């Protein structure tokens, strides 16, 4: 195997949205590929996937749904000239034909449970309706605010959709559920007055109950998402017994593409369900009367996205050591891990003492006994897990001589909600001791890592810390803040979360003068004259949920001290790879990651 | 039918009033028709000025330099930016550069035999003679200043050790003769180098280390090293400094040398600008100074001065040896009217402002205009927005609290460190003065804007008081924290203004109790929020706290974003920034009076 | 009312590919100012689907059959080689910047010969590609061997002989091509014999010009002879009709060592008959009212594409139609009637198609070019428009005429305008005997190509007509001799005239309507291509410039497009706007 580079993320390829075939015995999905990536339709009937469409212009197909017969897929296709087309593809011959002719494209087709007909929205997107019988098209609905979830009912007389009343409401991330029938040309009624979060649609096979994710009106957002049976505009929680969040919330860098997470009743009884637990993501099984069991569920695992039916089951799995794969009712289906141009390392588990408890994180060590630098990293959200995903990055680190150390500190989420809430308004107390009190204990208990040759890293909230801990120590050789914040005033005015972050995340209104002092108090940049550590400082110019005049005020703030600082500001902004399949943003960050460990470390 | 922003479209702008070496005879530039503006050289040897040049695309001409001889004009062009010449007895303009990036600022030799001008920024150098174009001076940081030493040696120029010490202002003066060396130990602000007609002493315009930037810009003649000031005993800043908004293009007001003992310069006293003659053995006597009028650009030699001027009443004109060669004037499209003057007192003395009223004898709205800087005057220029606004029907307050540049540096000073103390109370105290000596303001149909500084307290004023019935803050100021880390000028405008680093913690907090954002939870007042997203100066995330705190607070709110920055008019000959402007201003106002 | 849009409603089908199996058949459909973009069909029996879909560019052409009958080659539009699996995927490009065309599969599998003129060969196993061969003048007709050995070609050996119209045929064997035959002639269609060494052809010997039946000849070592004996018919389809868009295959095809199937002309209608080694000819498909129009053909089945007068073009496989094209038709179609005449040389025969109602109606006389080409039993959407707007049109089969014997083509020869003429104007003065309906006042003359020459002969010889549209006319003989891509062979094998010889210009002189322009009082629209390389556009330039010149009412249309632009780009605006003057001429003189 050659030296690892930042280019041996060329050498993978990423795969997403696995959908299970109505009869469960065959699964298409979505794999992005090879210097620009593009992705096309795969297709596996048990054994090893082969590809069913081939990109060569545009972003490629996307969004496979199978016909409810099973002898066709439509999906989503995006060429030089289409935007985003939606297309009808015969599975026993032939090739697929564009449907829809919109200069804008569309997305998010759903078949009607009988396939007479297709959803989808385009351009706020309005919702559209695919006679598939009478080959016709016709606007369904066309919202004020926009279209959240959706799902048909299973007898095909219409759909079950989530939406705000106005902009206020959506930026306080309160939202309702109405009943849409098929037009016969006609408005939604609503259904159920959530007046909160709500997504995950999913309808009861009996045609009147129907399940959603999410927290009801009376908590406020770091209330761990869960599962709501709704009957007649009455809820009743279904994964009683399980203080853990419903989906995926664990890090990882190899997810591009769609990672459908919906809920899918295996019978009358019985709701299938993702969950967040201690780093990991497992499937589990909510009873309709309450009581939750395990599924599929490895500790030391992540399953990424899941569909399912009454017939079969497709998912996505990967751990810390491999590589996501798509797997049909318990069977791989693909050779993705293989692909992976270097080997990768187990890591060690490493523990800190709480006053709630244990905590927990990992060390990734290089190969051979020499001394390495520790390398502190810190996870965004904030309330995310470290754990048991795949990590390019993390591998790369390692395999380049660094020892990578990662945890999850109090205000992670797969540790029950008291966990959570540890941190709420007094961000930088009990979060900055953890994760410093972590990784004192990494460097006791591996004598490898190099004590004199550390530094501080993190996305995000992660960005936060680094920010933080800089300012409140100089132990650290080098920092790498990434999309960070450091100014908690004028974060809430320019943010486009602004408004209600740190309303929920610290009962703190920047509008209100005492709130604001208190802000100010919790923000990294009155700190900033404490800041001796060497800096690398990378942000997007165009993000809009970590404005870029958050890392201007620390990068100008550490020049005017004289401190060593580099600031890379992309004009692409993040996710650049899912967005137009260009991983130009991931390889460069990449290079300046090592470029400015090497001249510190 | 009452006169709209359109009114502003049938105005040409003149701009480079440069006059000939021989005294007799002024060549400058004249900007005129969303419509566009282009600018062409004009001339006049004493008589009504005649079109010299005529373009139809891009932005036109501009910076008409006169040869020494008197027989040609160099010019910029762009039809990028190309130098011209053009034979003034006869014939067409020829093209002397090739260069994609274009060029700037082009200055003769005195002895007629070279041309410099900068491209990218270098230095180049044009042989007349020998028809070649060469490069001086590539600088690592760039050029400021530039003169010619009379005899045609070399050049003085104006440069920085450091990006820091750029940012910091800090700029020393060095020679630079024909294809560096330290010429004066400087380390702090300078420009308009004027070298002496013997060769080896210069005046320049700026101030010695020590005190920051609001201390007023004087003369400093330059020797062996060592300087003096010049024009002692006047105890007003070097240039103009008055609002006005017809000002487009270049405006050069570099000191000249009428003999060997006499230095004319500009200067601002109290909302005016007038012409000074500072004397090497002695103070300043005035030249040309009407102390209701603004004399915006000037260019002298020992045979003559050209210039432009203007009024609160009068738009600008070029004028040659004290007579007008334009009728820019006669094309302002409705009847201008005159301001009277109110006073008010402080503990520093009398304060002045004015009050331009619309015709009629009923009671009209009364709009309190804040002007940036803050180290700016109100006063003589001539301001196409507040007569449309009197044409419109409001009462029009304008003043110069304390902070402003022409009365005294005592009475900038007054404000040092504390933005939002006596300047507020000043602004407040002139118009309860203005609303007492003029009974058709109405009192309850009051409205407070500025731009910049005049944004920033017009958020401060908003935040502290709900008198007012409507707000217009342009391109404002809220938060002086994340301004510290986001302005161009962030990293020294604290520090020379109010004596504070936004990087230190201490410091930081009474940058916090002097942004208007604190007291946000106060503001009452309907607001309309103007601002550039693309602005450098004051950063746009400075209007968007201020936005989302009203919305939040269900302050009836407007967030007008401008694609195009600042000055687009001078930038591009764009008047839709303008107009849309002076369109949402009024628009706001009919909406709340 | 039904107008010219009317011919929007259509869907034209062309190719019809049979499978190596016989039980299956693939086809090109071109269906919808809007454009026509064409695409692959296929049935297995039933009711055809589609099988491509083309959104830009004139789609996809040409389906060729893999052997062992699992995918198929075609070509998709600059044009590249294709290729897709039939029981499931996505097509794959295979293939240069100006394109490709004509891919024929070897019958192994093992490769696929195409043009882009060089030849080139792909090898399927393998995945490359590689030139062939680059000729120096163009490769006509092409087949594989049956042990895929080779290919068959047919050349000339100058500009000069290609001119005139001979060739040879010549052996090229796979690389790592000498002349087979002696033909010095017209030659098409190779078919090769399955014993590997024999082939036949489609064509003619030296001698006699091309005013000679094309026939059908078994070739070994060099010397040939006929075997399509007993058939004083030409091979082929030279029938007129309107609604044929894209490639029409009628390469002869063995059914077993000793039986050749091909098609025929046979008075105004086309079958399919089989000729043997051992003998005459016998029917195969011939109905005496039916065109066909295509066939593909092995051992195991037979697919074809059928029409009438009365029916629009379908797609057949083994006797079972398989399209439903002739629904798509949006207004009834009426039945013409016969309406004969009498000539020296026995009973010619033409056809009256009338309006409904029982009033008088004008009579439109139609003459059809070539001149040896048939009216009859083709679908013709252009007459039957002409009915549905109220116009009784005349069309008939004179002297000169293909599907009738040689003696019935020689009639004419080296004297256009004589017995040709006779018979038109004999013929319509039987029509408006025979069919009282037809008003004898209200009477137009048109015709396209040899039509056309025909309409301004007619006129300039009689002002009987009280309109006259002529259309890709010819005026000037001797000019067209110089100006036409065949003007240096078409007057030598129809007349036995050389326009660069003195004598022979002044007899195509005497043979030109322009001579004789001055008689002519009728009012004519003149409708032609300005980039027409085979009637160049001086050709109607001389007859509008002599009728303006003699105030006779005349109007120009001057088409920037070529003709068969449906056919080249998808674009029906030519054919519209054609139809357009040609009614408004109509409806102003009636």
């Amino acid at each position: 195997t050659p030296a690892p580079g930042p280019d041996s993320l060329l050498a993978l390829a990423f795969p997403s949205d696995p959908q299970v075939s109505p009869d469960g015995k065959q699964v298409a999905f979505v794999l992005a590929q090879i210097p620009r990536y593009r992705s096309g339709l795969w297709l596996s009937e048990g054994g090893a996937a082969r590809p069913l469409t081939h990109a060569e212009t545009g972003r490629g197909d996307s969004a496979p749904r199978w016909s409810p017969d099973g002898q066709n897929l439509a999906f989503v296709r995006s060429a030089g000239e289409v935007k985003a087309a939606l297309m009808l593809l015969p599975l026993k011959g032939g090739e697929a034909r564009r449907v829809t002719h919109f200069k804008n494209g569309v997305s998010g087709p759903q078949w009607s449970p009988d396939g007479r007909f297709i959803a989808f929205t385009t351009t706020p997107a309005a919702l559209w309706l695919y006679d598939v019988e009478a080959d016709k098209l016709r606007e369904w609905y066309a919202p004020e605010i926009g279209i959240g979830a959706l799902s048909w009912w299973p007898d095909s007389r219409g759909v079950l959709i989530v939406q705000s009343e106005d902009e206020w409401q959506a930026s306080q991330w309160r939202q309702d559920v109405y009943d849409l029938p098929l037009p016969t040309a006609a408005a939604p009624q609503k259904l159920l007055d959530w007046n909160s979060a709500a997504h995950g649609l999913a309808p009861h096979p009996d045609g009147q109950r129907f399940a959603l994710i999410g927290r009801p009106a009376g908590k406020g957002n770091t209330e761990h998402a869960h599962l709501y049976l709704i009957e007649n505009g009455q809820h009743r929680r279904l994964d009683t017994g399980h203080d853990h969040p419903v989906g995926d919330a664990v890090g990882g860098d190899c997810h591009v593409g769609a990672f459908p997470e919906g809920p899918r009743w295996l019978d009358g009884d019985t709701l299938l369900f993702s969950s967040t637990v201690r780093g990991s993501v497992g499937l589990f099984t909510a009873h309709i009367g309450g009581g939750v069991k395990a599924y599929d569920h490895d500790p030391q695992g992540v399953i990424s996205a899941f569909t399912a039916n009454e017939h079969g089951v497709a998912l996505i799995r990967e751990s810390a050591t491999r590589f996501p794969e798509v797997e049909l009712n318990g069977q791989r289906v693909t050779d993705l891990h293989a692909r992976f141009p270097f080997p990768v390392r187990e890591p060690q588990r490493v523990t800190f003492e709480t006053e709630l408890g244990e905590g927990e994180g990992w060390v990734l060590l290089p190969e051979g006994e020499q001394k390495v630098p520790a390398l502190l990293n810190i996870h965004g959200g904030p309330h995310t897990d470290y754990g048991h995903g795949f990590t390019h990055e993390f591998q790369l680190m390692a395999a380049r001589g660094y020892g990578v150390c990662y945890s999850n500190p109090r205000g992670s989420v797969g540790y029950g909600q008291a966990w959570v809430d540890a941190i709420y308004g007094r961000w930088g107390t009990v979060d900055a001791d953890d994760l410093l009190n972590f990784f004192d204990r990494c460097l006791e208990a591996v004598p490898r890592l190099d004590a004199a040759k550390t530094a501080v890293m993190g996305g995000s909230y992660g960005g936060f810390m680094t920010n933080w801990i800089t300012g409140h120590t100089t132990r650290f050789q080098a920092a790498i803040t990434d999309r960070c914040i450091s100014n908690l005033i004028s974060f809430g005015g320019t943010s486009d979360i602004g408004l209600r972050f740190w309303d929920d995340e610290l009962g703190l209104d920047f509008s209100r003068r005492a709130d604001a002092l208190k802000l100010w108090d919790l923000s990294p940049l009155q700190y900033v004259e404490n800041v001796k550590t060497p800096t690398l400082i990378v942000h997007s110019v165009l993000d809009h949920r970590c404005p870029v005049e958050q890392a201007e005020q620390w990068y100008a703030a550490l020049h005017k001290h004289q401190v060593p600082v580099r600031f890379v500001r992309f004009p692409e902004e993040n996710h650049e790879l899912s967005r137009s399949g260009r991983p130009d943003r991931r390889l460069t960050r990449l290079n300046e990651y090592f470029a400015w460990l090497e001249r510190w470390l």
